[PDB]
């Protein structure tokens, strides 16, 4: 089983126990957005990221305890409609908020049990991308096209297709990258670099990222969900804080921003679309949704070719 999280007295992770880290419940987020949790019946705001004033204009102390009806009157009824108690876990509510003075905010909401999890962050290609992946006549061509298409759409410095072997080691089997960058084609890596509980999570929650590999995580306050006195499920929150071990791996590779999308075949994790940028980089929200879609399409095409 998982260790308890650090804030419940669990051990800190080392190379002896990579696979025990409860990466889905870090109690913290990345600083490029804000996260609120709210009761899924009353809309009471229960937990607030400590940075929330940066995005929402009000201090966490002020936000906590208010209802979504009071805070987001234009969205609460639509949210009640879209994400009722007992709804399918994969459902999402999305809106664009135009009231911030210096931009627009993307709001993304999902339900986990009795909690709503609200994420706020600033905010023919599709036909062509779909066609390119569906048409590729063999797995090599498919991998080449997928990496090139994801790079073109996203702008990432490096986009790889990373395939797991039967011993859970991985290999870069295709790549698209910025002019002059060193090729990572053919490089192979130990199984511990993507440990077993990460691979399991990635069979369920198909995209994750680290937008700035040097940025400190921002706690949720309070850290435990008051409904349960237990950790808040964040596996489905893009803004979730990344494992420290993995962020250090990335820094030591010269990666400022990382993002991957699962390739799932027969319900197993076949591989990953792995994206790197040398500097920090916040892939825009709409482009994340596009990459998720392309991951699903790639997954089915890989299943077919095999
Ligand atoms: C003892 C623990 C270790 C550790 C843990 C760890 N790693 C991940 C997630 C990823 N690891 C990845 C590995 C690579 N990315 C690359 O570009 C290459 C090679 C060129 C490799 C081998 C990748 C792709 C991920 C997924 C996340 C991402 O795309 O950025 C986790 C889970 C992170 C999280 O979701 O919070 C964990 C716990 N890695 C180790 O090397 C050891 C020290
Ligand atoms: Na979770």
């Amino acid at each position: 089983p998982f260790f308890p999280p650090l804030y419940l007295g669990g051990p800190e992770i080392t190379t002896e126990n990579c696979e025990r880290e409860p990466i889905h419940i870090p109690g913290s987020i990345q600083p490029h957005g804000a996260l609120l949790t709210a009761d899924g019946h009353s809309g009471e705001v229960l937990q607030v990221s400590l940075n929330a004033a940066t995005f929402l204009g009000q201090e966490p102390t002020v936000l906590r305890g208010q209802t979504l009806a009071a805070l987001l009157p234009d969205q609460w009824p639509a949210l009640q409609t879209a994400l009722p108690p007992g709804c399918q876990d994969a459902l999402q509510y999305r809106a664009t908020l135009d009231w911030p003075a210096a931009g627009h905010l993307s709001l993304t909401v999902h339900r986990v049990a009795e909690l709503l999890i609200l994420e706020f962050e600033p905010t023919h290609a599709l036909r062509n991308a779909m066609f390119a992946l569906e048409s590729a006549p063999n797995l090599r061509a498919l991998a080449e096209v997928a990496t090139q298409t994801v790079r073109e759409l996203s702008g990432f410095d490096r986009v790889m297709l990373y395939k797991f072997a039967p011993d859970a080691t991985g290999e870069v089997i295709a790549e698209a990258r910025r002019e002059g960058m060193q090729a990572y084609l053919g490089h192979r890596f130990p199984a511990s670099t993507t440990p077993a509980q990460a691979r399991a999570l990635y069979t369920r929650h198909l995209l994750r990222l680290t937008a700035d590999t040097r940025a400190a995580a921002v706690p949720l306050d309070p850290v435990l969900n008051p409904q349960t006195n237990a950790p808040t499920p964040l596996g489905g929150a893009v803004l979730r804080a990344t494992s420290p071990m993995h962020m250090q791996y990335l820094r030591n590779m010269g990666v400022g921003s990382s993002l991957s999308v699962s390739v799932v075949v027969g319900g197993q994790l076949w591989g990953l679309i792995v994206c790197h940028h040398q500097t920090p980089y916040v892939l825009p929200p709409d482009l994340r949704t596009t990459l998720e879609y392309l991951g699903r399409l790639l997954s089915l095409q890989v299943q077919r070719k095999e």
